[PDB]
């Protein structure tokens, strides 16, 4: 078939790589000067920062993304991270890190509970695998099981870092599917070259399979003929297609289909699009003169105003920073109501840094905020719709149409796989 992909984000490039290998003519149209969307590198003062993602795969070398890459014969080294750690107050009862802190391994989170509560968690670790909690938020479920506030702080940190959500905003069943994927695929990892390593590898496969990628080209319309995708208009030129893959998310895709959509015949689709809620966050990048995390995993920070966790990917790939420097990146969840208040949100994160990393030698390199049309995810984890649209031959991929239960790009990969199978 003749196929076109709108947008060179990770979803679009995964699609292009698989479709070209599958024997289809593929052209990708990307509006920006470079490919990769929110998953590529940004050269900044000698550092390889990113356009979004923290240079990390949620399931490292074992998950749906890593698997997709092997399936299309993309070549890129993904290293498995060391176990994630968690920063907690020195004494139970301390509300923050002011009086000092200690670090525990992620898997030892129950160690801070009473014996009674620890044993309850041990049994739930067994029972929940096949008897999955459902029908409430994670926070509500935890509270029904254990009263110790530690688990809520820990859950909020995990949910903030991994999903850019609060634990009272994610369905418990989604969290248990995510947990099942940890067992299936393993922990985090870091691609050599950062995000761009993966982007470059996919571009190589696309090129080797006769696909073409066009940057600096904005798609302005999806052509529909008799309820069927028929092509696109990009930079005022018509391109025919039997298949259109949109990497823009449903909302933006709907706008491109505006002339063909019916508020009557497509009422369910309009309603769906109107419910989509993106997630928001702020990333603080530090130019560190010494290690702050000290390993290749995540440091979760549950006892802060805003910061949920931090990583240090130069532990895995030193080429992402100048000699004698580390790149340490922090994430904080931003609630939709506070997007209008980004300045004060940032201030709070900056205060957190002093308590997380007291007396350490670093400078704030860049602060980047994400929300709305360039968000953390186009659809909040646990809420993704499918990849289909009212029109045959038109599919949506990307983090506005993630496979259920995949964290971040693992979800993006699952979604692309679903479309490909269809
Ligand atoms: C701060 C932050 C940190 C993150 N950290 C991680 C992480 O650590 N691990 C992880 O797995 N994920 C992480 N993510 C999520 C990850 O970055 C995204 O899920 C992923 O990059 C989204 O990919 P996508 O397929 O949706 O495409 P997108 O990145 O949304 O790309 C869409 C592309 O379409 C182009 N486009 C838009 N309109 C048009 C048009 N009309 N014509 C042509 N092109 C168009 C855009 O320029 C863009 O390149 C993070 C996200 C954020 C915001």
């Amino acid at each position: 078939m003749k196929t076109v992909v709108i947008g060179a984000g990770l979803g679009g490039l995964l699609s292009a790589a698989r479709l070209s290998k599958a024997g289809h003519e593929v052209e990708v149209f990307e509006r920006l000067p470079i490919t990769g969307g929110r998953f590529t590198n940004l050269s900044y003062k000698g550092f390889q920062l990113s356009s979004g993602a923290f240079h990390m795969l949620p399931n490292g070398p074992g998950g749906p993304l890593a698997c997709f890459l092997k399936e299309v014969e993309a070549s890129v080294n993904i290293v498995r991270s060391e176990m994630t750690t968690v920063r907690v107050p020195l004494k139970k009862g301390n509300p923050d890190y002011v009086k000092g802190f200690k670090d525990i391994s992620f898997n030892d989170f129950p160690s801070l509970l009473s014996y009674k509560d620890r044993m309850k968690i041990a049994l739930l670790i067994v029972s929940t695998r096949k008897n999955r909690p459902s029908g409430s938020s994670l926070q509500a479920w935890i509270k029904s099981q254990v009263s110790d506030e530690w688990l809520i702080k820990f859950a909020d940190s995990f949910c903030g870092w991994a999903l850019s959500l609060k634990s009272d905003e994610v369905p418990v069943e989604e969290v248990f599917e995510i947990i099942e994927n940890m067992y299936r695929f393993g922990g985090t990892g870091i691609p050599e070259g950062g995000c761009k390593g993966i982007i470059d590898a996919l571009e190589t496969v696309i090129s080797a399979n006769g696909g073409k990628i066009h940057t600096g080209q904005e798609v302005s319309k999806i052509l529909i003929e008799n309820g069927k995708a028929a092509g696109i208009i990009a930079d005022d030129r018509i391109h025919d297609a039997d298949l259109v893959i949109s990497n823009l998310g449903h909302a933006a895709t709907a706008v491109l289909c505006s002339e063909a959509l019916s508020k009557e015949a497509d009422a369910a689709y309009f309603k769906m699009v109107g419910t989509l809620q993106p997630s928001a966050g702020i990333k603080i990048c530090l130019a560190a003169d010494e290690p702050l995390v000290g390993h290749t995993g995540v440091l979760l920070t549950p006892y802060t105003r805003r910061i949920n966790g931090v990583n240090e990917v130069t532990q895995a790939d030193p080429e992402l920073a100048p000699p004698g420097k580390h790149l340490t990146m922090c994430h904080q969840y931003v609630a939709p109501e506070n997007v209008k208040n980004l300045e004060s949100e940032i201030e709070m994160g900056l205060e957190d840094l002093k308590e997380i990393f007291p007396g350490k030698r670093y400078e704030v390199l860049l602060i980047q905020s994400y929300h709305d049309e360039w968000p953390v995810n186009r659809a909040a984890s646990g809420t993704d719709p499918g990849n289909e649209t009212p029109f045959s031959g038109l599919y949506v991929v990307g983090d506005g149409a993630k496979g259920k239960g995949g964290i971040e790009v693992e979800g993006v990969a699952l979604g692309v796989m679903s479309v490909m199978e269809k």
